[PDB]
């Protein structure tokens, strides 16, 4: 008999955590955006690593010193705080705004995403998570984004970027999800102009699938004129010393090739329509992973009643 | 529906595929009929008009590629009574040693394959065909199939070359399909050892669909560490300086991803089981594009019945 989403939480009091790890501007939110609009405000909560910043955004200017760095945040607070999420009790949590506020009286949900800087920095924080995510993407993608809010801040930029890779980017050898966005090979243009852009999803050896799931590509449309570029594809390759397989998307694609993941997706979640979250012309790379991530999640709470 | 579409009609569809010698066309042929079955299927290598034997023409210093060494006349002749449904005599050329064989009797079938150097060299005899395919794999690839294959082919290969841009390059302009063989972008071994290559299928603007055909890749199964590496791309090329759009495939796929297909092909022709004519642990550029093609020929039929 198929398993079922809702039947597994439903008679469980288990909580299941997120973590969610990247530079600033990396397109974090993005994701975490996804999981909940995919998985309701009801099922989840989430938390930003912020919250446990140590110095306030003046005194840190005055010390020189950056957020990249573990000692500038409270983090055997946090895993204090994440154990007794996990435990369902309800804490009281620090507040971060440019500076320290009331703290808040935070309490448990099915699920909880933590995203930050340093949501699993370390080996006693990682272990606390059920799911993992590090978002990295290539410097060029991630910097021209930086301007597009934000030459005027260039020197930011290169001196953080030390910090980051010491004290950030080792949570990316322990993710059971990383995703990286990089400028499609049609042209730079199209990132902004349509948000096609050549992402690519990594992940460990598979496990467990818990029911076929399945993107359909019909070979006849794709020869019609007026039919838009797409490359998707599937290679290992050994990513900090471990073994992964990349799923590589690439282009758009008709929305119809997702239709039956979509309501897959809402039937196990009861939370609809999610079509609204996505391109209503065209398909892009960072949509269709976005639906597998959050596929990955249900089937890897469904793994765990198992 | 396919097989009722040929019931009360005496038209005779007629296929050509042409590309030069050791290229696949022999067992692209073979394909086809497997699936639409010997009994609607027929087919004839234009090898049979050859005017010059081997011997023959080592004295001449000839190559069978010209078209003054074969008769062309002939065959189209033979293709006009073909298709009016009148049985031909028409010659036999037994490759056994390069001799002429004895003359045979051809009766018309509904679907008649013409593979050869030149199934539609001329304008004259592009005309006849239904549906052409030009199978044009690289040059190492095409001299592996005979160097290997088989130095005569050497220095026949230096001969023929020339030959072969001047009387047979010419007709992949005016083909329907076209079908580009290369080493893979993985193991160049992987041909040889796994039928693995880089395949690239063009035809024009795409369109009538006579129904979906879709391809249903697994998106869980491809992040399960026994997965093969694969590629599906398409993109939009301009070769012999027209508009056309390409569909990539390399690597392997798993064989449910065709299975749909393979039932959609068997409940038109009514013949089946079909997954005897492809790997059965695992689908291949070259095996998709079969399958591809031979469903645009079912497609061509029910679109030239309307």
């Amino acid at each position: 008999q198929p398993e079922n989403f809702r039947e597994v939480i439903r008679h469980s009091p288990l909580v299941y955590l997120i973590g969610v790890a990247g530079d600033s501007g990396s397109g974090k939110s993005t994701f975490t955006r996804a999981i909940s609009d995919i998985f309701g405000e009801e099922l989840v909560s989430s938390i930003t690593v912020d919250d446990y910043h140590l110095y306030d955004r003046k005194t840190r200017s005055e010390m020189g010193i950056t957020p990249l760095l573990h000692t500038a945040n409270n983090l055997k607070l946090l895993e204090e705080n994440l154990m007794d999420l996990k435990a369902g009790r309800t804490i009281q949590k620090p507040v971060y705004l440019g500076t320290f506020g009331e703290p808040e009286l935070f309490s448990p949900t099915k699920f909880i995403i933590i995203e930050g800087l340093h949501p699993y920095a370390t080996k006693s924080l990682r272990a606390l998570y059920d799911y993992t995510i590090f978002v990295d993407p290539e410097r060029d993608v991630k910097y021209d984004w930086k301007i597009r809010r934000d030459n005027e801040v260039l020197r930011e930029i290169l001196q953080r970027e030390p910090d980051y890779f010491q004290y950030v980017f080792p949570q990316r050898e322990v993710a059971d999800a990383v995703i990286q966005i990089s400028y499609s090979s049609y042209g730079k243009e199209e990132g902004e102009k349509r948000n096609v852009y050549r992402v690519m999803l990594s992940m460990p050896a598979q496990e467990y699938c818990f029911e076929d799931i399945e993107l359909n590509i019909d070979l006849c449309d794709l020869f019609k004129k007026s039919s838009h570029d797409f490359s998707l594809s599937c290679i290992s390759h050994t990513p900090d010393s471990r073994n992964m397989r990349a799923l590589v998307v690439d282009g758009e694609l008709m929305p119809d090739t997702i239709h039956k993941i979509e309501r897959q997706i809402e039937f196990q979640t009861g939370i609809s329509p999610i079509n609204i979250f996505r391109g209503q012309e065209h398909i892009t790379g960072t949509d269709l992973v976005r639906l597998i991530l959050s596929w990955q999640i249900i089937n890897g709470r469904i793994a765990l009643s198992n």
